[PDB]
């Protein structure tokens, strides 16, 4: 029947972890086609003067392939 | 000595993570007593237009048990 | 030497796990050249009147990257 | 504010791994409502004389949850 | 086939591991019917002045569903 | 009290994942005494023009040590 | 060339996830110089009248050694 | 250099974790030579009236293979 | 808020489990203040000829950190 | 802020672990652009007559994707 | 159709993975045959004073079974 | 009654895996007695120009602690 694919992105956003995860699928939208879900694989960051600097969320994409 | 259990839920919520476990402990005071702590074991999603739909995590709820 | 690439798809049917292990591979051969192997990550489904609705089996294709 | 639970159940069956696992959506469904999707965590069995007596899908059954 | 159901529990004992099991167990069969086996998930506790406090075990205790 | 082994086989099959167990578990009865119970730990398989080439479960077997 | 070493810490805050972080980060460099990088390994908290007590996250802080 | 070999039991006893272990090992101390270490994989067990039937403990066995 | 860290030790014992927890948890209380929990990670050991030399109980100590 | 992208590749080589990353790598830096880092998931090989025939490394290539 | 043993071995060797990993599979070599693969499954070691004394692979070494 | 502690370090190096390894033992050395084992938990790194910029090693490394 139907087939899906996962792509693994990294969303950083110095925000936090919700930025993060819509920063990878904004970026997601842009070349790929019926984003489905995703799922949080790892949650790091780097840290700064201030604590931390960036968030960064790994986290799998899956969409739904079509016909061809 | 006491006996805890751990129940398996997954709490959703369009506003974001934090919402998402609440929620689930908000339904879970409702039929289970004595909530002492939980686990968060997965964290994902379903994507709409506008980017996430719905955050959903999955978490374990720990309750000591009577009697 | 020979390097290899690794796609994770999820492929669904309503017969079976084979079946829906065979629809990934399916649609695979449409994009991908040269697929050697497979490995099964996860075993999910939904659930309808009947029992299982769908079957949806996570893999890993495996396939021999050109030049 | 959707909140759902899972059970972990073992389903069991001699004729094969869909049979176990429809086997434990069967007994489910007459308890439970509202039943969405299911995981399969484990796939062990028995042995037999003809090789596997029977077969055991231990599975998560994830069910919405009344408010 | 036979349909069975796992539950979690958390049994804990000042005395130890084995202790901290069968304490669970205890408690399980009075609610619960046909205890076949139970799976230890893990092993924690807390510290006090003489060291262990309460041992703490987590497990999983499987039982046998009746057709109802 | 009794004590077990546990071996590891992996069981191919063209035909599917329970043929595979099968294999392996025949197999396993020509060489090794008392086998009581067996666990799936992998599910893999090779691609072939028409998808599934060989599916390959790795599997442990396990079986009563006599004394 | 360059070593690191990680330590294992959990934050905890009545807040939220990035709270929890941020007051183990706010700790860490009260002592540990050079501080890099952060993995969340653990989420997890304690359970009050209103939901939430107190979000614990934990996590590995990384940083660079100094060559002495 | 030296090369070892693990193989993987499971040793049983009514009587505890401990026993479950050693039983495994004095089996293994009859058909393996060199025995060096274990490592437990799992504990589990059967539910009786009084609680735990039987211990079962999931563990490798590590030794030394010879020469030839 | 209150901020812990964990530390990791394997204590070792000729006697049993508890023993091995125990006397990581002894020596750790020598050096280190406001032990408040710890989390068994592994459990093995070394055979000798009478069975088990020594348990080793891998294990993470958790303690509140001041100011 | 910046995205990443992950693919999962297996290097191959008959001379030994860096060889086969290294592999990986330059067949990589072929087709994607902005090449950060990897991480090894998997160290796997075949055998033949000698040991072993051709190590296998699978690996995850880590690369930021322009907008 | 065919199957395949998996055993875990430990090679070591003092100069370094590849010849660990080569230790294991030429005494391998000796008392089993059709060896086809190795996966590795933990890579540890001693200390000396020069730094690592012996390094140890955990690997497991597939083979097929006659008959 | 023996009782070890594991920290976890981050070797690297330009030169390769062993040699990332032996930069962890050898800053170890420095400030910790007793080094006994280590173990690899990841391997991982950094992609130049040239392919592998820098090798990364996260390891633990076990020390037998004073009474
Ligand atoms: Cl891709
Ligand atoms: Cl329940
Ligand atoms: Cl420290
Ligand atoms: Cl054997
Ligand atoms: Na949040
Ligand atoms: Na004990």
């Amino acid at each position: 029947g139907k087939v899906y694919k996962k792509v693994e992105l990294v969303g950083t956003s110095e925000e936090g972890l919700e930025a993060a995860i819509q920063a990878a699928l904004a970026r997601a939208r842009k070349t790929l086609r019926h984003l489905d879900w995703f799922e949080v694989k790892e949650i790091r960051g780097t840290i700064g003067e201030a604590g931390v600097k960036e968030y960064q969320v790994v986290l799998e994409v899956g969409f739904r392939l079509e016909e061809t």
